[PDB]
């Protein structure tokens, strides 16, 4: 990284009566950290490389040495100088290095040197520093034989010295599960930077879908602030932390964060040694990547048991839609060879040797889209192969807006398990209204 560029020099002597010009060539090599954050100093060394030069009335001069210089750099307006520095002097993007400049006279040459400087520096926001040698890169003031010569190097080099990547400063984070149900307490937690918060008396104003959440919270001794927040209805709730300072500015940008929120999490009971997955619209979703499904729409699930143990005993599977998703008629297909026993929650026998799950007695029974399927063959499985059910259902053009998630109904084992499973691979979401704007930071002038 010791860029060259050559120079074109004025001289005048002897009060403009002695003026020439002089060709040669301005040499540096930059050494600064390959990246930096914004706010966090950092050295520059500079290393500038001898330069020799030719002209033939040297050899004919007795002394020689400068009494002022200066190399001029084009350092942009993202950057200031990390505390007073002598010799150093930054103005308007020109880093300006005076007096640094030595002169040792050579017979024929005249040996220009310096003893690298380092330079500290600290940038102001997130972006890129380019250093940029400036048209008249080098002036400087010689005093020869007891005359005074005034010297003016331009260049033409574009070409960058060194680049260096400014990432932005720390910034506000908020801590939120991963996943939450209606009706239940959920904590928050936002943390804002000990720079941010240097006097210690600021506090952090939560909002939930850009709706204040209550008063401002005091940050803690430990640069925290938390809150709890119940959730009405289900939906990807959008929860922002922002910092408000002694006099109530908003210096730093608002932190977000999404939960989740569903209207109830329905895991598999702790005696259910199983586990389970599914699909929607062919993909595994997340209720964190919900698929983004439109009222009216026609979409396709599938529910998978798999087995931890083989052999297992499993008598019905089926799929279990929300409350108003309605079931297409002859989908319901199963991994295997079966027969549909369970309408509803009203079980009728297709056959003799047909176990009923008596649904009716359970305190959470499937709802007029559950459709149950029975092995013909055996109840019995050999193996631990994925045991699939898998159908089309209809959403209502009415269904509200929030999360959703498809279940699957299982009934299962000699020791008898019956129980609704929540599929969050099957989850998709039904937006809502944009979210209101926030109130707009009020930043300091």
């Amino acid at each position: 990284n010791t860029v060259t560029s050559d120079v074109d020099c004025s001289v005048s002597a002897a009060w403009g009566l002695y003026k020439f010009n002089q060709k040669s060539n301005f040499s540096a090599e930059f050494e600064m950290p390959e990246s930096v954050k914004a706010g966090t100093g950092f050295d520059a060394l500079i290393k500038i490389k001898d330069i020799s030069v030719s002209n033939d009335n040297l050899s004919g001069y007795k002394n020689a040495k400068l009494t002022k210089s200066s190399i001029r750099i084009n350092v942009g307006k993202n950057v200031k100088l990390d505390g007073n520095q002598p010799g150093l002097s930054l103005s308007n993007g020109v880093l300006s290095i005076n007096d640094h400049l030595k002169a040792s006279l050579e017979g024929n040459s005249l040996r220009i040197s310096a003893a690298p400087i380092t330079v500290r520096l600290q940038a102001l926001t997130e972006g890129t520093l380019t250093f940029i040698p400036e048209k008249t890169i080098l002036t400087n003031t010689a005093s020869v034989d007891g005359y005074t010569a005034n010297t003016t190097c331009t260049t033409n080099a574009d070409k960058p010295f060194a680049t260096v990547k400014v990432d932005p400063a720390d910034g506000l984070t908020i801590t939120a599960p991963e996943s939450a149900s209606i009706k239940q307490d959920v904590q928050i937690t936002a943390t804002v930077p000990e720079k941010l918060n240097e006097k210690m008396d600021g506090k952090v104003q939560f909002f939930v879908n850009h709706i204040a959440a209550g008063d401002p919270v005091p940050v803690t001794e430990d640069n925290k602030a938390s809150t709890s927040i119940i959730f009405d209805t289900s939906g990807s709730k959008t929860i922002t932390a922002r910092f408000i300072d002694a006099e109530g500015y908003n210096p730093a940008p608002d932190g977000e964060t999404i939960i989740p929120v569903v209207t109830e999490l329905d895991t598999k009971k702790p005696e259910d040694t199983d586990s389970y997955t599914g699909l929607i619209n062919g993909s595994a979703t997340s209720l964190l990547k919900p698929a983004k499904v439109m009222p009216g729409e026609k979409v396709s699930v599938s529910a998978s048991l798999l087995p931890n143990k083989a052999p297992i005993r499993v008598y019905e599977i089926g799929i279990n839609a929300p409350e108003d998703v309605k079931y297409i008629d002859g989908t319901g297909k199963t991994n295997y060879s079966s027969k549909l026993a369970t309408t509803g929650s009203v079980f009728s026998s297709p056959g003799s040797g047909y176990y009923d799950p008596e649904w009716k007695n359970e305190s959470k029974k499937p709802n007029e889209s559950y459709r149950g399927f029975h092995s013909d063959t055996s109840y019995s499985v050999v193996d631990t192969s994925p045991q699939t059910v898998s159908a089309e259902f209809e959403i209502p053009k009415t269904l509200a807006p929030g999360i959703y998630m498809f279940q699957m109904g299982v009934y299962k084992y000699s020791n008898s398990l019956k129980d609704l499973v929540s599929i969050p691979e099957t989850a998709f979401e039904i937006a809502g209204p944009d979210l209101p704007a926030l109130p707009e930071r009020k930043i300091k002038p």
